[PDB]
């Protein structure tokens, strides 16, 4: 089935409708967890049992036709889109941030472990209010090192605010949902306390 799951420790808004993508907003620079799970039932995979997997994180934009063509704005002195903040992490092994690709991080992980990432977003929503994704792509290795063979691509969206940015407009939507009827409250999803990340398709390139 789905090998992990990934799960951003950020509320989600309260204001999407029912069957729509999540949206979920972080103010830049603000340290987030994001917990690395086991999703596997007893016997998938055993060949990942004892061995480490690789995660790939990006952020992106969130529309497919903006990230076709504005791409190279979020790649790329030292004015990184994403980075990990490694002491606060947890089970995070050999974190690199890819030094030409800015909005690129990746980090080895044992399945089996307590694993959690602390990721900090520097590009706002804004300054081009586009909403962001963050895609993981997760990987294992077959012997030499090479951790090449794709298992698992999840993502979720996002809008990032300078600091207290992400509070005002949660805020703001709560306000907005509080005044409406009934009858159209109940077409909106429920804020919900963590953000768990949703298939999408492997990253055209690893």
């Amino acid at each position: 089935i789905l090998p992990f799951q990934y799960v951003l420790c950020a509320a989600t808004s309260p204001a999407v409708k029912l069957h729509d993508e999540t949206l979920t907003y972080l103010n830049q620079g603000q340290s987030y967890e994001i917990r690395m799970l086991d999703n596997r039932k007893l016997g998938e995979l055993p060949e990942l049992n004892g061995k480490l997997v690789k995660s790939i994180f990006r952020v992106v934009f969130h529309d497919r036709r903006l990230q076709y063509t504005e791409h190279q704005q979020l790649e790329g002195p030292g004015d990184r889109i994403l980075d990990i903040d490694i002491p606060m992490s947890v089970g995070v092994i050999d974190p690199r941030a890819n030094p030409t690709q800015l909005n690129t991080v990746e980090f080895l992980w044992d399945p089996s472990k307590r694993t959690s990432v602390f990721i900090q977003v520097h590009c706002i929503s804004t300054e081009f209010g586009v909403p962001f994704r963050v895609q993981i792509d997760t990987f294992k290795e077959n012997g030499n090192g090479e951790y090449t063979e794709h298992l698992h691509s999840a993502s979720c969206q996002i809008k990032v605010f300078k600091p207290k940015g992400a509070d005002r407009k949660q805020k703001i939507d709560r306000e907005k949902m509080e005044k409406r009827t009934p009858h159209e409250k109940e077409k909106y999803q429920p804020s919900y306390e963590t953000t768990i990340l949703t298939e999408c398709s492997p990253w055209p390139e690893i």
